[PDB]
């Protein structure tokens, strides 16, 4: 398993902003978060969503497949509209051969996160891997302890 390195991610995110604000924020906000490319995309489609504090913000997504279940988006940039095509993305990847697979960004925040003594149960819960199923004590509980975990993250993307 290889896992990048920050200056793989910087690198990545200066040419994403070289080759367009919007595809940078979407790698940004991939950073942020650790979710899939597909969960930054309905995120960055209805920006009215999300909801900010003092050091953090987290955009709730539903869920449901198989069973109803709600997870969230954590950051700390506001969000903006943005909408792209599908091909813009590829198309920056495949251009510079140095660039870091967005899909791979998730891969880094898990790793960072696990050196600042996030739970690994706590890490695919923040990533969206195993959503909170509606009103169990797991929905009542897991925002509140997944905020708590994720403000050390916060605070090192603060630097």
């Amino acid at each position: 398993i290889y896992i990048p390195t920050l200056e793989e991610i910087k690198r990545t995110l200066q040419l994403a902003k070289d080759y367009s604000e919007n595809v940078y924020f979407i790698y940004r906000i991939a950073l942020e978060s650790g979710v899939r490319l597909s969960e930054v995309l309905k995120v960055l489609k209805e920006p009215e969503r999300d909801i900010c504090g003092n050091d953090v913000c987290y955009y709730p997504l539903s869920w449901t497949r198989g069973y109803k279940g709600v997870f969230y988006v954590f950051h700390i940039t506001p969000l903006k509209r943005v909408e792209v095509t599908k091909w813009a993305i590829a198309d920056f990847e495949r251009r510079h051969k140095d660039a870091i697979a967005i899909k791979y960004f998730r891969k880094f925040v898990a790793s960072k996160m696990a050196e600042l003594s996030v739970p690994l149960d706590i890490i695919d819960f923040i990533q969206g891997r195993k959503p909170a199923r509606v009103l169990t004590q797991h929905y009542v509980s897991l925002f509140g302890i997944a905020k708590e975990q994720y403000k050390k993250y916060a605070e090192w993307l603060k630097g």
